[PDB]
């Protein structure tokens, strides 16, 4: 009884404008009145670096969730913002039109249209779509094309070779742009219609999980970004200058830059390779030794500190998280615990998200304690990422994951949680089928049921399979979002999303205590097996899903100004 | 050996103490400040030059000094966005003198002409880059803010009257900057005035070899920079997509060959790119083309390195794809014939071109007659709009003589382009510095050569082999031959080898007449020289370059 957005289907932007016969340029671009196709956008057909937008009333209201999660996304790795239209001569107006589709560049011809139709909302298609209004062409249409991918001209359904024609117009080929076609672009039959002359990317090309390095690389020259919104820092201690850390102890304790540990870890995180130790064997009980960053200066408010822990040591050993937060009136800075790390479990690596809230300039101190009794190792610490962004609400970490994929067990539930709003939830990642995962959203009975609001009314629960990249900025993660809609009925004329008790399925936790889980909501193509085992989505044999559940239902309301 | 001519001394003299020993007393050692200006300020944007300044080499300048200065633009030129041109109007422009001592103000202070000056024994080519970066408005890096988290300062130690040369985006602290005090900045006595509280970085602090990472990070944030004027490619073949190279695959991407490279040269972790002639027929070719170039100047040099683990009738010819309006697919020329490659190690190859138009580089490796076990390997590509090395001196099995009595090195003999004959003498034998020296030895062309020697400008520059071009932070020092120099029993240094020299012999016996050597006893310190990839593979190569510099006169 689950819910397939998809329908079965792994559709890409191509996909769906095809299937509603739309003949824009190469499947969505609108081209201007004498535009030349794939030209050069001009300095005169640019947008400035803020971006006024409004969502119009009739996007659905995921959609309007998940273009304001694309607006994060630049924030993070462009100097490129967005914000509500004030009455600029020239804005982008996204509206829920039929596909997915964009003019491309500025066109000044003042309210300026990007549609998000119907199975749109997608953070990448959302991406993708900006892109063309930035002034990006696709990446396949390059007068050098030839070079680098065959073309199979037999392949294509008659009537679409056109969408693959080439005109007279540096950055290496990207196979792995947000702008690339997939290699069934306008496929008749089973066989690729787009085959790459290096093998090894024959299963890259198409590939909508984020910006690639060279797209960003493209955008953040054409503006000449040095920074970004919501980034602050990324280390992995692969210099010795350890990105400006400074450590110190009064205990004749000391965090120590190694690529290995006897009693572990044999090898850095980041994958020749350092990381920074923390030795508790041959220190005293008690003792303390700090890891500061070097001065960092917020522009928003709200952090996510993350980092990857690592301990040989004791049960009894922890790592304490410290802010020093500078003001006028106390220059040797105010610090405060943030976190204690107790009882790591030994002998893998563990990511950890640390919620802050600073509005100061102010250094993270990291602080490894050797606890009661004997150790042989100690804390080791790697991949610091520091943004000025939300921390997930949940994170959902899969060990021994490859033993799963493709496999009839692979049929995984997550341990139950709790939504901002109160709403108890599981997630259901399928991966028995030969090629796609799947995942699902359920609501669960929770303690809260006799109080909240049923159907449950505009929850947007987010569900991020994490790139585990070293550097936050050249993570490609995988993410989808579904709604809750309280006026969703199912076949036999119930509300989908109301409580678990009056319509979900009668399951056990893995204690055995009996629970009620309502339908799934989600798709059958959240990421190919062969993507899936791309990149660092898998590390050291671990996966992790975040979760954000929100309420959107602020959203509903029309944009005024 | 008493015969030679250090530049230097027989000190290692800093900016600094080149200015503290004429009695300056600007700031910070080097800085003229201007009017009001606050010391350690924001350069605002009405401070900043255009991305191209406009310069005057002036008369008083040495000869050899105006020859470092062009060195040092050309630093600029690969690395960064900005260019230098000859001044012709513009509103502001630097005056490049001789002055005393090395000097810039800090920023355009927009008063038309705007001195700057490299005085005797400034010309090196990173005080050069560093007088400019202050030009273009960068301050010293242990002034920062937050320094004393990163430094000591040993106020005991300063000379009296020095404290002021002490007393004070969002990069780490760089010890590496070209712009940071060394440990003996205004020392009074043998002991550091400034002491890195990391005891690892208590030599690295003061280098002066060429621009940081960081350096060129703040400039080119400052300038925008997406590109430079020289840079045009660089390929480690670290990426699968091996950085848009084109070509079943006669090159194939790997990380080892049984036969031999067992490891890629950048340094599976590390890739090359391998055709291997041991599996195919006589005469078969396999063809590698780099993506589509855009060449901004006339003149290229190609570079890269190349292992051949096949036969001596193996070879690699370098063709050139030129594109135009006219052409439908573009005119095709043979350019290199890289013939008879020496069997079982890594080599750096230089290849000089001249196009103009957009372009690709084709590499074919073809099977020659004799059989083979192996294959021909190529890695570390680089190409910049440069010109190549007139000729390179290779020295194997390098580490043993560092610090070593035996570390007296010659190189083999050479040709200048105007035809005098030519030898380097590296000496690792000092415990802590390494010499270099330029000599005149005795050539076939020496009847027909003016003597003395008038101004001939040696290049000699220690490579730091990192894979990519835009990264190197190579040691480079030049020297000019002055005609009218003299030694102490009245001869010129620079006459005729057969007239000045002394009795040498080449490795294979055979004797010559070498003149005096002229260099530096303190060409690198051994800390340093092996620090990053001056050493690797335990091969080092000197590059050198003389040229005829009298045009410079003007
Ligand atoms: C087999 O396995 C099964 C599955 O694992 C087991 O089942 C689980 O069993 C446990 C134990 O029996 C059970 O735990 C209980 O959970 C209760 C619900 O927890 C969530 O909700 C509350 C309340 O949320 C509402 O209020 C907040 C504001 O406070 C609001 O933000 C929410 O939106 C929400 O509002 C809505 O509802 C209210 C009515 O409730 C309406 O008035 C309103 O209008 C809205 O509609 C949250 O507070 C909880 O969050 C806290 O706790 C979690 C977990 O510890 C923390 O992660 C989280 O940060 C938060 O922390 C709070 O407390 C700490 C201090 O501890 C503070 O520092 C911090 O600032 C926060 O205030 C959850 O999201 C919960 O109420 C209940 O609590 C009772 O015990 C505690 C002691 O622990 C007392 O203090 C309380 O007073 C209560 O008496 C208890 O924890 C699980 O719910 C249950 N799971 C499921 C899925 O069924 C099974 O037991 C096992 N079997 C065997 C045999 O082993
Ligand atoms: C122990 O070890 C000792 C040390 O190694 C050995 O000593 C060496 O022994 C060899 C063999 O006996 C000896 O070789 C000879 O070298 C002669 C000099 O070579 C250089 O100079 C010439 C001439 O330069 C002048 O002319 C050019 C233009 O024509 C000009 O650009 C120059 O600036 C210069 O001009 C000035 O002088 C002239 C007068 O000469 C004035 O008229 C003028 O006004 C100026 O003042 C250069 O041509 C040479 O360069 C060519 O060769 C080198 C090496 O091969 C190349 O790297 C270089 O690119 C260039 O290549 C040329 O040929 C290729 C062919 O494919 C062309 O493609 C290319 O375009 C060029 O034309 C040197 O820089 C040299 O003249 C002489 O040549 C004769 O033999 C060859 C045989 O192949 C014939 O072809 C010629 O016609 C000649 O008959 C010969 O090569 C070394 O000089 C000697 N070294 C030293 C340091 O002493 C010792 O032998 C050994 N002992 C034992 C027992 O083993
Ligand atoms: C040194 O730093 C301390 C820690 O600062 C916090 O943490 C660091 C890491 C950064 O993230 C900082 O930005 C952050 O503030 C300071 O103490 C903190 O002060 C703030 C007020 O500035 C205070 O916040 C209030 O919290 C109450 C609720 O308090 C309970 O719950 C918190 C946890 O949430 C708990 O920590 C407390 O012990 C309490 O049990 C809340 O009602 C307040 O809301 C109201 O305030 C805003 C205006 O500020 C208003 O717009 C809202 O509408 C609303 O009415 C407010 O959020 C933190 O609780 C407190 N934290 C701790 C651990 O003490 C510290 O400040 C000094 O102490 C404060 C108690 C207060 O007397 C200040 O005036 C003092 O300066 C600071 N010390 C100095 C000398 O600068
Ligand atoms: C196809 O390419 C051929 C090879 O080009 C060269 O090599 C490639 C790798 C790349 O580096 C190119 O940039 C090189 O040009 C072309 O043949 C060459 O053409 C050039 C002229 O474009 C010839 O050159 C001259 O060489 C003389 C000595 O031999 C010099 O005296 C002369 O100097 C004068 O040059 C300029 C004006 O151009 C003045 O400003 C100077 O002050 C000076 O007086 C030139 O440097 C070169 O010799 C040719 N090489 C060969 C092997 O033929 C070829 O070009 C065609 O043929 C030449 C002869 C001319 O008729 C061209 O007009 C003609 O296009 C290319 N073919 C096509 C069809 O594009
Ligand atoms: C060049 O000199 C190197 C250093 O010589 C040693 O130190 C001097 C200060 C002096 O006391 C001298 O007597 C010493 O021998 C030689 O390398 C050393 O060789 C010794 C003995 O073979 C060896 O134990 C050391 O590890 C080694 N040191 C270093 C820093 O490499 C060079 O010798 C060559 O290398 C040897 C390993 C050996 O194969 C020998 O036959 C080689 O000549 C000297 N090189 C040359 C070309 O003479
Ligand atoms: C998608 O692909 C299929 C399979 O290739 C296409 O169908 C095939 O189209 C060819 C067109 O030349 C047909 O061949 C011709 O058939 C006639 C008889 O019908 C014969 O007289 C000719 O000599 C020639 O063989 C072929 O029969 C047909 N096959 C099938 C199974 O239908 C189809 O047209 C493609 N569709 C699109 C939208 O591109
Ligand atoms: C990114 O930064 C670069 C500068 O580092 C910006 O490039 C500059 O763009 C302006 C036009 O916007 C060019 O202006 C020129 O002005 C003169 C008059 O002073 C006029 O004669 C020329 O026709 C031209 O308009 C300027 O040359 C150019 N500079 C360089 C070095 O390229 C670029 O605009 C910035 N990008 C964004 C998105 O802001
Ligand atoms: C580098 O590019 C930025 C724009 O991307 C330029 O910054 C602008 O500078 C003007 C004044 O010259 C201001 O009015 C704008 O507000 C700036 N825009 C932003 C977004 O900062 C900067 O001037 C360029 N630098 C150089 C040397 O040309
Ligand atoms: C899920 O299915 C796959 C494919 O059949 C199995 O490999 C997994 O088995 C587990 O791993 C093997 C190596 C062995 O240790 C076995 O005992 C494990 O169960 C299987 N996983 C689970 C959890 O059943
Ligand atoms: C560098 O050291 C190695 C030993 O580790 C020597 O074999 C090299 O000698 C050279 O190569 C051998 C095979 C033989 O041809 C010999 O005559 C050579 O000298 C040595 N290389 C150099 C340049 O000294
Ligand atoms: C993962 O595999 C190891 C064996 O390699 C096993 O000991 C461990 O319990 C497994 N972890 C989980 C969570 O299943
Ligand atoms: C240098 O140090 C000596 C010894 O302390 C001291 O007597 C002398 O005055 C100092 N000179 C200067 C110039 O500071
Ligand atoms: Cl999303
Ligand atoms: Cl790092
Ligand atoms: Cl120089
Ligand atoms: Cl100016
Ligand atoms: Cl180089
Ligand atoms: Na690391
Ligand atoms: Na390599
Ligand atoms: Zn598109
Ligand atoms: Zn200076």
């Amino acid at each position: 009884e689950n819910f397939d957005v998809d329908g079965g289907m792994d559709q890409d932007i191509f996909d769906i404008n095809e299937g509603l016969g739309l003949d824009l340029f190469e499947g969505d671009i609108r081209l201007d009145r004498a535009q030349i196709r794939n030209s050069i956008i001009g300095e005169k057909y640019r947008w400035p670096h803020t971006i006024p937008y409004v969502l119009e009333d009739s996007l659905e209201m995921n959609a309007k969730g998940v273009i304001l999660n694309a607006f994060e996304r630049y924030r993070l790795k462009t100097c490129i913002d967005f914000k509500p239209w004030a009455g600029e001569t020239n804005y982008i107006s996204v509206f829920k039109g039929s596909g997915c589709w964009s003019s491309v560049g500025n066109r000044r011809v003042g309210k300026q249209e990007l549609s998000i139709g119907a199975n749109c909302d997608r953070i990448a298609t959302v991406q993708h779509e900006f892109l063309h209004a930035l002034g990006f062409w696709h990446e396949q249409s390059r007068s050098d094309r030839d070079d680098y991918v065959r073309i199979m001209w037999d392949r294509i359904l008659s009537g679409r070779e056109h969408n693959f024609n080439t005109y007279s117009d540096n950055v290496p080929y990207d196979y792995t742009s947000v702008m690339h076609y997939s290699k069934t672009a306008f496929q008749n039959g089973t066989e690729p219609t787009i085959v790459t002359r290096i093998s090894d990317f024959e299963d890259v090309i198409g590939q909508r999980m984020d910006f690639s390095d060279s797209d960003l690389l493209k955008l953040n020259q054409l503006y000449n970004c040095s920074s970004s919104l919501s980034f602050m820092d990324s280390c992995s201690f692969e210099l010795e200058n350890v990105c400006g850390m400074i450590q110190s102890s009064g205990d004749n304790a000391d965090w120590q830059r190694v690529s290995q540990v006897p009693r572990g870890p044999e090898s850095d995180h980041s994958n020749s390779g350092f990381f920074m130790h923390f030795d508790s064997s041959s220190v005293n009980v008690g003792a303390t030794a700090v890891l500061e960053s070097r001065t960092l200066y917020p522009k928003r408010g709200f952090q996510c500190l993350q980092f990857y822990l690592y301990n040989s040591g004791s049960e009894s050993d922890q790592l304490n998280i410290y802010i020093r937060e500078y003001s006028a009136d106390n220059v040797d800075g105010n610090l405060t615990l943030v976190e204690e790390i107790k009882e790591i479990p030994t002998g893998s690596w563990q990511l950890y998200h640390v919620t802050l809230k600073v509005t100061k300039k102010f250094r993270v101190v990291f602080e490894g304690r050797k606890g009661s009794g004997a150790s042989l190792g100690g804390l080791s610490i790697d991949d610091i990422n520091l943004s000025e962004t939300r921390c997930p609400h949940h994170i959902w970490h899969i060990r021994n994951f490859t033993q799963f994929i493709g496999s009839p067990n692979g049929t995984l539930y997550s341990p139950p949680f709790y939504s901002s709003k109160g709403y108890a939830f599981q997630i259901y990642l399928n991966l028995a089928h030969v090629t796609n995962a799947g995942i699902y959203f359920h609501l669960i009975s929770g303690a809260n049921d006799d109080q909240l609001q049923w159907p449950c009314p505009w929850q947007q629960a987010t569900m991020t399979l994490l790139d585990q990249n070293p550097d936050i900025r050249q993570r490609m993660s995988n993410q989808r979002s579904i709604t809750t809609d309280p006026f969703m009925t199912t076949d036999n004329g119930n509300y989908f999303w109301d409580r678990p008790s009056k319509v979900g399925t009668v399951a056990l936790f893995s204690n055995g205590t009996q629970f009620r889980r309502g339908g799934g909501y989600g798709t059958s193509a959240f990421i190919t097996h062969e993507r899936l085992k791309s990149r660092d989505f898998i590390k050291g044999d671990d996966v992790y899903i975040l979760l954000t559940v929100e309420d959107i239902s602020h959203l509903n309301s029309t944009q005024i100004q």
